């Protein structure tokens, strides 16, 4: 009763994962040079990145992603469901991942295929993970938010350390086939941003095109098993206390020491 998969030293969730396929993902899933990759550390804004990309390629039509649900439009590899239907689709395909760099498909690193990875600022995770996983069912839930504090900062959490994660993916943010962004910027300015996936992946759309997709990819658009129904907010500083923030600043500080500090927008 431990209440996760454990596999390669990072916890999964027990219901929809199995080992097996964790194997299979590094060992044996091949990979396209036409696919395009999401990568995140879970809860930095996934879903919202999933609209903006399935929304360039319907030409702003939220008409098929109005009805298909997430877990749909941009699977996740290493989940069963997710392997499955990615193991059967044509490409293009357009699929999401949480994993840390050392258990990402091999065959990825020998491909073109391009990937998008999504940083947001570790406050706003560490909350967001908060209140999403304590309300799923049978997975392990932390006794109060000071305990959960201490998983995030430690790494003992689903999907591993957020530090950890950073620092193996980095390294390819330079790559051709790599795009780095931050939650902020896609916050801060959509559009910007969407110009920068445009440029990536080499699409170009009509004025009218860009309008409409504008228009349902902006945060108040986003605005759309479980324990409470309810929950289904503020800021991380309606959370962390002072002394909190002052103990993250530290280890942040610390963990992040080799790498550009301004990398990374937040303070
Ligand atoms: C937990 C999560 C991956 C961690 C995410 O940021 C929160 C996501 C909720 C939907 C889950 C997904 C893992 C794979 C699942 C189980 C599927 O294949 C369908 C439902 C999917």
């Amino acid at each position: 009763s431990d209440d996760f998969l454990w596999f390669e030293g990072i916890a999964f969730p027990t219901m929809g994962f199995r080992s097996e396929t964790l194997r299979k993902v590094r060992d044996e899933f091949v990979i396209r040079d036409e696919d395009v990759i999401i990568l995140t550390y879970p809860k930095s804004g996934t879903n919202w990145l999933a609209e903006i990309l399935c929304l360039m390629h319907s030409k702003g039509d939220a008409k098929w992603i109005q009805s298909v649900p997430i877990w749909e439009r941009s699977p996740w590899v290493e989940s069963e469901i997710g392997y499955t239907a990615l193991s059967e689709t044509e490409s293009p395909r357009l699929f999401s991942s949480h994993l840390p760099i050392q258990l990402f498909p091999k065959s990825f690193f020998s491909s073109k295929a391009k990937v998008i990875y999504l940083m947001r600022n570790p406050r706003d995770v560490l909350v967001s993970g908060y209140f999403f996983w304590k309300n799923i069912k049978f997975i392990k839930k932390p006794k109060s938010w000071e305990e959960y504090f201490e998983w995030f900062c430690q790494g003992t959490v689903l999907y591993g350390s957020w530090f950890d994660h950073i620092h193996g993916w980095m390294p390819m943010r330079e790559e051709k086939n790599f795009l780095l962004l931050s939650y902020e910027e896609l916050k801060q300015d959509t559009g910007r941003t969407i110009e920068k996936i445009c440029q990536f992946l080499g699409k170009t759309l009509e004025p009218e095109e860009l309008n409409l997709i504008l228009k349902n990819s902006s945060f108040q658009s986003m605005k759309e098993y479980v324990v409470d129904k309810t929950q289904l907010s503020g800021d991380w500083k309606n959370h962390f206390t002072v002394a909190q923030a002052e103990d993250f600043d530290k280890l942040f500080q610390e963990k992040m020491a080799d790498l550009p500090r301004e990398l990374f927008p937040w303070e």
